[PDB]
DNA sequence: GGCAGAGGTCAAAGGTCA
DNA sequence: CTGACCTTTGACCTCTGC
């Protein structure tokens, strides 16, 4: 009954854009597609996504997102 | 028009778990962040207002606490 | 109907830099 | 270090098309 985000493995609110996600890895993603926002890394894109740190690496979220079949045309637009 | 709690200016919003003006929302997030502890040079009962709210930092920080302000909320 | 999977809002976190 | 001010995040919503 309980689903983790592939991302971040936050409590996931279902599948979105392709993908078992939290509300924060849509909203990002949504916003990075919308935007046209790629990001850059300062740490050998090694970052590690986690619930806690999440938020540290905007370019390793958006990697790990693709990565976890979040899906680009999937997002309005 | 709402009132922080720790320094009593024109509160911007409620900030880690208080109504807070901005600069007490930054004084609490660089202290956690920094890990920074502080040190009174007047027996630790510093009145803290608009106009003398940088006085004493450790004093600030004990009110911020006091008045609700929750370190955890802070993030890294 | 019923519900997944899109959308959106805005407070409360973040970061900026004179 | 400071705080006025600006950007991002994500909990919680609604819509609607199978
Ligand atoms: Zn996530
Ligand atoms: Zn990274
Ligand atoms: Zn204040
Ligand atoms: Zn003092």
């Amino acid at each position: 009954v309980v689903e983790y985000c592939v991302v971040c493995g936050d409590k996931a609110s279902g599948r979105h854009y392709g993908a078992v996600s939290c509300e924060g890895c849509k909203g990002f993603f949504k916003r990075s597609v919308r935007k046209n926002l790629t990001y850059s890394c300062r740490s050998n894109q090694d970052c590690i996504i986690n619930k806690h740190h999440r938020n540290r690496c905007q370019f390793c979220r958006l990697k790990k997102c693709l990565e976890m079949g979040m899906k680009m045309e999937s997002v309005q637009s």
